[PDB]
């Protein structure tokens, strides 16, 4: 279990003041591997490239990723993160679209980002279009078994963390040794690192974003998250 950093971009600006390259440099300097730059809506491409080019092939990029632009983004991103393109506007999962991305990029350069909503006890359904659309894809062991054929990494995007979900991510992927699972679910305590480590037997990584001091949050220290990583080896 490691701390994963992020940079969210909206209207060409970081969601927080510092430009995107500041954060890209910081993550590189502190050797925070596997961070994600996420474009929320349009007009973010320059700010995304600013971050990626500050630390070339070190940060991932998501938001508006499809078969037409994935190779160009991979010039500067370590991996591309697919989101809504895997679904029709009606919310139907399109496995053939994932297969196309893998065919173009390689399984080591794509991330499948699934935003999920807990509908009922022990049930999580993938959602799209700013959460407002439930898709026909459920999170469960079967979904992980099938989709891991096409990617080496999932970003699972969901007060405290959804502890039961983290436990389930472990349970559903226990037999996979080569699969990276990044959880992003609003963590706002440094204590969540050890908690996620315990729940997942070390197999799930944890994003911190807006709660961090470096983004103007007053809840979690970025340096504490880096120190956690440094202790893991
Ligand atoms: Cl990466």
């Amino acid at each position: 279990t490691k701390f994963i950093g992020c940079i969210d971009l909206h209207n060409g600006e970081v969601k927080q003041q510092h430009p995107s390259s500041y954060y890209a440099k910081l993550y590189k300097d502190r050797d925070v591997q596997g961070c994600h730059v996420i474009k929320l809506g349009p007009n973010n491409d320059d700010a995304a490239r600013e971050a990626l080019q500050e630390s070339p092939q070190f940060l991932q990029v998501g938001g508006g990723i499809n078969d037409t632009n994935c190779l160009e983004w991979l010039k500067w991103a370590s991996k591309v993160i697919v989101t809504s393109w895997l679904f029709t506007k009606e919310g139907h999962f399109q496995l053939k679209r994932l297969e196309r991305l893998t065919e173009l990029c390689g399984k080591d350069r794509i991330v499948v980002d699934l935003s999920c909503r807990k509908t009922q006890d022990g049930r999580w359904i993938v959602a799209m279009n700013k959460w407002q659309t439930l898709t026909d894809l459920e999170l469960n062991a079967d979904t992980f078994r099938e989709l891991r054929k096409y990617t080496n990494e999932f970003l699972i995007h969901a007060g405290g963390i959804d502890e039961l979900l983290v436990s389930k991510l472990f349970e559903w992927t226990k037999d996979y040794d080569d699969l990276k699972i990044v959880y992003a679910g609003g963590a706002k305590s440094v204590d969540d690192l050890k908690l996620v480590d315990e729940l997942s037997h070390g197999k799930v990584d944890l994003t911190f974003g807006s709660s961090l001091d470096i983004f103007g949050g007053n809840l979690v220290k970025f340096e504490d998250c880096c120190r956690w990583n440094e202790k893991q080896g």
